[PDB]
């Protein structure tokens, strides 16, 4: 039962999560070597499920700008071969992603069996800025939709499609990087003060502070209402990176282990083809190829 | 309606004959009805376009040769070209087996103010998904219980039928019901007329029998997914005239209950119209038609 | 169509081309009649086609607002089935359009064999408004592209993709309904004073109006730079919304025509399967079925 | 250099040896250089997303078991998953079929500031399609003539692969060239090691009758596309730790051409961006971490 993970519906209480907490790993030195131990292990983990092709795996982060998302998602899994890998951020909607329902350019970027894909935010967007800012009342809808019911319908149905993922042989985790207004601050600052991060400041960046109190409220809700055994929310403390790569490096590990990929093996029947098709090889060369079966090469003539 | 169902576990197959024609025995009056309520889905069409507020499935899921691009093709294609999708619903190719099951369906649900229309459907997954038992040679992960595959995929059709209609898109779901023999007759036809060679093939013939099976398996979905905002519609498929006539009425009486109207413009928006009036009218010394009369100044 | 088709380069005169000519049939009802016929016959190419899954066919509209773009792919093409039929409207690219390269939203929408699909606008907005408005200077490129040759090259680019789709079974037709500034002005002042066109008007659609010159050029150089014998460019005269909707029921037929669908025929292989699939099934019902061949029947009972 | 061909007309594949070895022949000294270029790539591929001016397609051709796979992981792993996409062309799919070849190709071509990397690619329709002439099975148009097929595919590639270039995409094509024996030796590997079983199929051992052809049409197909724009590198395959040095610096190269850089802001966005400084810093009693 981590202090970080919430597995329940309307068990939570965002006040108690502190931003700047480290007690899983107090001593940074300790973490950044454990960070690394986490990423080999998260690459073996992948090769053996993209070979397997039974279950794909949703990794996504929700939070607000300069948390660390794409920084966090950068260290720990760049580990990651290019096979099987997407990385996708939902930014403010397209007009034909506003035409069609919200959830569909979300389940479109959904992985196969044996993929995995990184969202930068989420299909939980539709109840951060979009509860927030109450996007839904300017939005085209019919006229029966009924306004009131928009958003506890949004977690219905966001609870029964990820429960139908779930069934279908996708996990997802959903990890929220809880980090301070102060802390944002800092770093809106670094995107200021040196060059080569001005790139990644804009106008409303900064614009967005001002809802501070109203998103916070809207991730407790989100997170209320969201949270199961198999779709459970993880919340890490954002405010130490080194803290935070270590612990997003350990939900990923740990949720791998669970799914447990195993490099699959060949029928009875595949295995004896295959065995005819070593013999046709060997003989092809005279038995001068390097097999792992010594006795028969001194078999044969040379 | 006795061919609606709008609740769950409230359907007995037996009861609904392939010959039914209870709505309207005349064959000439129902091909006038039939043209009328072509005119008006036409007409309603064209406001649910320029509204841009709700989108409309109509999927149709039968049996070969029960009738289905044949009424697509004789009521639907009074539809203009503008917002219109239509989608077969094959065999999955390997990247639609790698994904989940509704990722493919989900994928091809309309825009708000457009209409797709749905030849086969996610249906196919609890129809020739139960019967053939596809799931048992799928990949999948080691954790998923066989034994509930099915009552889960019930589950989160409700589920995501329920998810579309909250956001804007209906969906209405027939069956074409064709009796065993009707089928044959067409099979037949299409085996005798050179023109519609193209459309028989050997699977279609093989698929006979599993007939029966495929009459429990749409049994079991009707009663398990029925619901008022996403009702099934089950219609007598024997006769081409009946059939075409009863979709050419589920379809015009639901685009009814949605209730398009062109969008009526802003206070604000019309005054700047006016302003785009006078300017063409003064560009060209009020040489142009005007429905409405000139004020100068 | 023919003193309107244009199969040649640099063989275009926009001065020559009317918007209110009507030569080919001057006669209003005729013209109505005879696009009912063309009509009927699209709808059987269309069949045909469709079970042939052979070709592909582009129907692709290009012209101002107002021209009569929506009103003709409405009039002549709400006569095709729903079965193969896609309709694209390019509208200003969004984010991820602009991300991508300028065909890469249009490839997307290219028919499978055996469909059709309609464009509203195309490739050619990136030779029309981008030309006119120089778009590609505010659009992010690499610093090598070089911004006085951007709009050649995407003359070479456009006649060699539509070249790879015709070697690939996929046919395009291109159509510019030339419409007149003043016939504009009268459908705009429709579109502002009746109640059930006010959602088709906007803004930008009148500030345009300020351009018009300009992209009467554009039209010009992109005519004279991408028509050929099998990517012509047919150029409507689009004042009289009658005629305009005649004369592309005839090109739209015409070219079906040439393309020449049939129903496939089977192999003989599948033929003798075939009349075993028949005696199987007249067996099932004792012959009580409504064969073609009613001698075999007497047989039987 | 030996290895980059840029000009039509101008490939005899006889003299491409599979286990040449002529840029650096001590394997230590080839290791450590491949390390040095991997940071550099990680280092531009960030530049080159920052910038979102133009895009990579990084291609691999190759028979069965040539080292695909086992180069893409060990060399550009070291990217961040942002902007990245790998995609495998396998057989088409019927949908896939029904469209025109190079449709899906072109659907996987990355935006600007992104690297896709394409595992086979459209040069399949010259290679296993000109082989098994598959056009000739496949529905088309009765009027495509089947004589000018092959030679059309060369043409629409090449004016494919000038469009990309055009607008701002550029594509590296590799070859890796490996001999029969070592595709021998590498899939009896996959057949002896039960954690590679899943690698191994049966068409795999089948296409091997189809040898001498394969080699036949890459040599047609180099002929016919290489460009000073759009090159093929022919890039001996036999020797694994060789084979990934090459393409990390034929990488490494084509993004230091590229030139990719942090982009500068105007000097009006510095000015809005110094009012935004004060607001943080007095919001907070000047107490935050700054220069
Ligand atoms: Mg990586
Ligand atoms: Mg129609």
């Amino acid at each position: 039962a981590n202090i970080y993970k919430i597995d329940k519906l309307n068990n939570f209480n965002l006040n108690n999560h502190k931003t700047d907490d480290y007690s899983l790993c107090k001593d940074k030195d300790t973490a950044l070597e454990l960070t690394q131990k986490n990423i080999q292990k998260i690459y073996d983990y992948q090769q053996k499920l993209y070979a397997e092709k039974k279950e794909g795996l949703i990794i996504a982060f929700q939070a607000m700008d300069a948390a660390g998302k794409d920084g966090t998602i950068r260290e720990v899994l760049k580990a990651l071969a290019p096979q099987g890998v997407h990385e996708k951020p939902f930014k403010s909607p397209s007009s034909t992603e506003l035409a069609h329902d919200y959830l569909w350019r979300v389940h479109n970027a959904v992985p196969e069996k044996g993929e995995i894909t990184i969202f930068n935010r989420s299909h939980y967007e539709d109840v951060l800025i979009g509860k927030v800012k109450e996007l839904y009342k300017f939005q085209n809808k019919a006229d029966r939709i009924d306004e009131n019911t928009v958003v506890d319908n949004r977690y219905e149905d966001i609870r029964n499609f990820e429960k139908y993922l779930y069934n279908n042989s996708v996990r997802i985790i959903k990890i929220f990087l809880n980090v301070s207004k102060k802390e944002q601050a800092e770093r809106f600052l670094s995107r200021i003060e040196e060059p080569e991060k001005n790139w990644k400041f804009s106008d409303s960046d900064f614009e967005e502070r001002v809802y501070w109190d109203k998103y916070q409220q809207a991730f407790e809700d989100a997170i209320n209402a969201t949270s199961t055994k198999d779709c459970p929310w993880y919340v890490v403390p954002a405010d130490r990176k080194w803290y935070m790569r270590y612990v997003v490096s350990e939900i990923v590990v740990k949720t791998l282990e669970e799914m447990n990929p195993k490099y699959p093996t060949v029928t009875k029947e595949t295995l004896e083809r295959f065995e005819g098709y070593r013999t046709k090889l060997l003989e092809e060369y005279n038995y001068d190829l390097d097999t792992i079966r010594p006795i028969e090469k001194l078999e044969h003539h040379h």
